[PDB]
């Protein structure tokens, strides 16, 4: 059972930006995807210090990175606080309206894109790279649900029946043909180095055979 839903005008106006602009620096699309993983991982954090229940769904806070070079597929997940399934409706828990306004004034004041997350809106910079989106996620609330977007106006949302994931959030990309790069272990280490050095959770790179 597969519900479809058409993005608001303005976030598929904000695809079809990210899309069609031609900005050679792609690769701050995975700062913006970790970012928001750590992002989700404080905010379970938070919660579990009143409530050390919240984490009975996994006590470990955690970024791995998965590269799949026969899928052709970067799998960035995290055991962050997860989604709701309306959560997910609503431009995947983010003020996606009001922040798309506020980037596209920003741009027209001398900002790039690279400051999309600035706006609050950093996910969507995974279209710098990937032909599909697919987010697979579990909030202690609700379900596992898995959302899936090509762009071109339109999403859709099911519940997943994959690998139940316990909590958190998995975002996998189906890279562009011509975006292979951000599989290769190198390539993504150098920008992990350049752009996350920071972030205040482990980070595993896993390998491939
Ligand atoms: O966990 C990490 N830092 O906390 C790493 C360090 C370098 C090699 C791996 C990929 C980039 C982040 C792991």
């Amino acid at each position: 059972e597969v519900e479809t839903f058409a993005f608001q005008a303005e976030i598929a106006q904000l695809m079809s930006l990210i899309i069609n602009t031609f900005y050679s620096n792609k690769e701050i699309f995975l700062r913006e995807l970790i970012s928001n993983s750590s992002d989700a991982l404080d905010k379970i954090r938070y919660e579990s210090l009143t409530d050390p229940s919240k984490l009975d769904s996994g006590k470990e806070l955690h970024i791995n990175l998965i590269p799949n070079k026969q899928d052709r597929t970067l799998t960035i997940v995290d055991t962050g606080i997860g989604m709701t399934k309306a959560d997910l409706i609503n431009n995947l828990g983010t003020i996606a309206k009001s922040g798309t306004k506020a980037f596209m004034e920003a741009l027209q004041a001398g900002a790039d894109i690279s400051m999309i997350g600035q706006f609050g809106v950093g996910f969507y910079s995974a279209y710098l790279v990937a032909e599909k989106v697919t987010v697979i996620t579990k909030h202690n609330d609700d379900e596992q649900y898995a959302w899936e977007s090509s762009a071109g106006g339109s999403f859709t949302v099911r519940t997943d029946t994959g690998e139940p994931m316990g909590r958190g959030t998995k975002v996998i990309l189906h890279l562009k043909e011509d975006q292979t790069e951000y599989l290769e272990e190198r390539r993504i280490k150098e920008i992990v180095k350049k752009h996350s050095q920071f972030i205040g959770y482990p980070i595993t790179l896993f390998v491939e055979k």
